[PDB]
């Protein structure tokens, strides 16, 4: 469901940061 595939856009917001 969501959340999984979310992660893959969250995760790279941080990377960033």
């Amino acid at each position: 469901g969501v959340g999984d595939l979310i992660r893959k856009a969250v995760s790279v917001i941080k990377n960033i940061v």
